[PDB]
């Protein structure tokens, strides 16, 4: 049958994102580490994977995928194990509520968080370009609203959409591991809930192994 194949190193966080969702159920699978120095992820070999030279891309058999998210939610659609529902698709308005927030991951979470993660950790330490303080003292403000949104939300429930884990609250993880990393990773402490609902993603057997794969300056950057 053969197991997956996942293209990218596993410390890049959309590589990082299926990767956990493969632990989650438990799947059988192959990362396939790319050499960015070379620009592999620019190779013709690559663009017939992703066709826009990014990674990740996904081969199960013929089937050749790319877009982070797509990837794995056919990963939890095609190992659905019983033991594991990240999506809830049986359940109409559970599945709207895990849509909402992976949305919010989408649009609204991940745009104030990860300018922090790229002007602060991947911008000086992988291209070489400096520090632009004043992207990140915007973004800053920008999701400290947000994290306020969270901190109400997540004095409701323990995740996102409701009173179990989903797909929503793990695809927060990539990210925001590595903004553990920055200068601002004492932020969540002024949100208890949200911190909270962090350490216990941090907690989960997957989130573990895979935050171990990628490993930062030392786990949690000072
Ligand atoms: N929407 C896509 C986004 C994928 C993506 O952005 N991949 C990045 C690596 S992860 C994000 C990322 C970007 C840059 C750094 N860095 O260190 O400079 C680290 C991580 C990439 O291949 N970039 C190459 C390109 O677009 O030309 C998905 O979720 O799969
Ligand atoms: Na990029
Ligand atoms: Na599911
Ligand atoms: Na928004």
């Amino acid at each position: 049958m053969a197991p997956v194949k996942v293209f990218g190193p596993a410390m890049s966080t959309n590589v990082a994102r299926v990767l956990v969702f493969l632990e989650e159920v438990g799947a059988d699978y192959e990362v396939v580490d790319m050499d960015f120095k070379v620009m592999e992820h620019k190779s013709p070999e690559h663009l017939a994977r992703n066709p826009f030279g990014q990674i990740p891309a996904f081969q199960d058999g013929d089937l050749l995928l790319f877009e982070s998210r797509a990837i794995s939610k056919y990963v939890l659609r095609k190992y659905k194990t019983g033991e594991v529902d990240l999506l809830r698709e049986g359940n109409l308005k559970e599945a709207a509520m895990v849509d909402v927030w992976t949305e919010v991951d989408a649009h609204t979470y991940n745009p104030a968080l990860s300018p922090i993660v790229y002007q602060c950790l991947f911008n000086p330490m992988m291209r070489g370009i400096p520090t632009d303080e004043k992207v990140v003292a915007e973004s800053l403000e920008k999701l400290k609203k947000v994290l306020e949104v969270y901190e109400a939300r997540l004095s409701q429930h323990e995740y996102l959409a409701g009173d179990f884990v989903s797909f929503a609250d793990l695809n927060h993880f990539p990210y925001t591991f590595y903004f553990m990393a920055t200068p601002h990773a004492a932020l969540f402490g002024s949100y208890p809930h949200v911190k909270a609902w962090w350490e216990r993603i941090m907690a989960r057997p997957a989130i573990k192994k895979i935050s171990a794969t990628m490993v930062p300056p030392k786990a949690k950057g000072h």
